[PDB]
Parts: structure tokens; C-alpha cells; sequence
């Protein structure tokens, strides 16, 4: 997160750090949501490489302990039908893991509310991203937690010529785009917390950044809309 301020530590306890061992260590690639005590949310792209992938929850300093991790192995990861990685501006930019065992609930870990499928944001509505990616563009990953209030950007304004344009799809969020503020690489899979009905729900699932830079104004952080895969989501942790 780009221009981000850290986050105080039992204040979005859905967040996991998704990770893959590397040698003999294991780094952050991705953020993600947890969304039932065996099953966490992400994007499709993080999950591209076979790699081996554990999920950290009640994280909060990447390179300490904090005294409220719990490690766990994934054992299923399912992705949307439809993702092709060389299309990501197609959507369909999310996936879906099974955890090898169910994680213990506490203040510091909670299931993430999504919304009703098909719910729409109207433009400018409060929502903060989450996560610990790059704080600058080709930067370095943040080692605390970071937040950045990041208002939507509806879809006619997004996908205008100045914005996005075609690039993106209305099964997509948009959220910043002032120039200063912004998702980065690492912050990708976690969740965009949008405050309804006096409850923040996961409303978007990080996916792409301009190529030009993380924070450039006129292209906001461009998300997977949540609310367009309610169906699938649950289609798949009943058959799985
Ligand atoms: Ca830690």
C-alpha cells in the first residue's frame, strides 16, 4: 500500500498473508480474506505458479512474532473457470483456498463479511484497502500492516477514456486513482473494506495497478468485484 498508515492491530481481522516457501523461508506474495474458518479468498493470479503456499492469520509484523499468528497449510485451491493469465483485465481474477485445517477464531481472527450478490457501490463510497505490498512503486514490502482510505470510482467514470476505459469490466471495483494513494504489488488478493450499513464488508479482492506505477492519478487500484461471485463462492465451499 502506497501512502498507506499502519494499521492498528486487531482492526481488520479477516486479512491473512498468503505465502510460499522460498529455499528454506517462506515470503508474503499476496493478501487474502477469511472468509469460513477453512477457507480463504484470493486472487486467481497469486495462486498461477505452483508453488508450496501456507496462509498466516493474526498476522500483523511480518518479521516478528506478535504472539497471535496461527500457520496453516492450503489443500485445495480452486480458480475461477474462467481466469486466464494472460487476460487479467478479463476478470474473473479470484480463486478460492481450502485450508488444511480450520483456523481458531479469537479478536485477532475473524471471518470477513461479503456483501449481497449483485450490490453495487455508488461512487465515492469510503472503503479502505488493507495490506502488506510495496509502499512506493518498485519499493519494498511494508513489514507492518498498512491501510489507505480509498473512496470507489464508479464504473462509467472508470471505464471513461481518461481512467481505465475499456481495460476494465463491470465485474470490477474501482478505488483511488488520486495519485498519492494506491494498492501495490504484494497487496494483491487482499481485501477492499467498504463501510454498508454501518459494517465494513469485503467488497473488492485487489487484482491490478497501472503498469506505469502504483499510484498514478486517473488509474486507480482496480479490484475483483465481490459481489459478482457470490453464487460461485458458495457453489464451491458446499461441494468442497
Ligand atoms: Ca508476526
Amino acid at each position: 500500500v502506497v501512502g498507506g498508515t499502519e494499521a492498528q492491530r486487531n482492526s481488520w481481522p479477516s486479512q491473512i498473508s498468503l505465502q510460499y516457501r522460498s529455499g528454506s523461508s517462506w515470503a508474503h506474495t499476496c493478501g487474502g480474506t477469511l472468509i469460513r474458518q477453512n477457507w480463504v479468498m484470493t486472487a486467481a493470479h497469486c495462486v498461477d505458479r505452483e508453488l508450496t503456499f501456507r496462509v498466516v492469520v493474526g498476522e500483523h509484523n511480518l518479521n516478528q512474532n506478535n504472539g497471535t499468528e496461527q500457520y496453516v497449510g492450503v489443500q485445495k485451491i480452486v480458480v475461477h473457470p474462467y481466469w486466464n493469465t494472460d487476460d487479467v483485465a478479463a476478470g474473473y481474477d479470484i480463486a478460492l483456498l481450502r485450508l488444511a485445517q480450520s483456523v481458531t477464531l479469537n479478536s485477532y481472527v475473524q471471518l470477513g463479511v461479503l456483501p449481497r450478490a449483485g450490490t453495487i457501490l455508488a461512487n465515492n463510497s469510503p472503503c479502505y484497502i488493507t495490506g502488506w505490498g510495496l509502499t512506493r512503486t518498485n519499493g519494498q514490502l511494508a513489514q507492518t500492516l498498512q491501510q489507505a482510505y480509498l473512496p470507489t470510482v464508479d464504473y462509467a467514470i472508470c471505464s471513461s477514456s481518461s481512467y481505465w476505459g475499456s481495460t476494465v469490466k463491470n465485474s470490477m471495483v474501482c478505488a483511488g486513482g488520486d495519485g498519492v494513494r494506491s494498492g501495490c504489488q504484494g497487496d494483491s488478493g487482499g481485501p477492499l473494506h467498504c463501510l454498508v450499513n454501518g459494517q465494513y464488508a469485503v467488497h473488492g479482492v485487489t487484482s491490478f495497478v497501472s503498469r506505469l506505477g502504483c499510484n498514478v492519478t486517473r488509474k486507480p487500484t482496480v479490484f475483483t468485484r465481490v459481489s459478482a461471485y457470490i453464487s460461485w463462492i458458495n457453489n464451491v465451499i458446499a461441494s468442497n
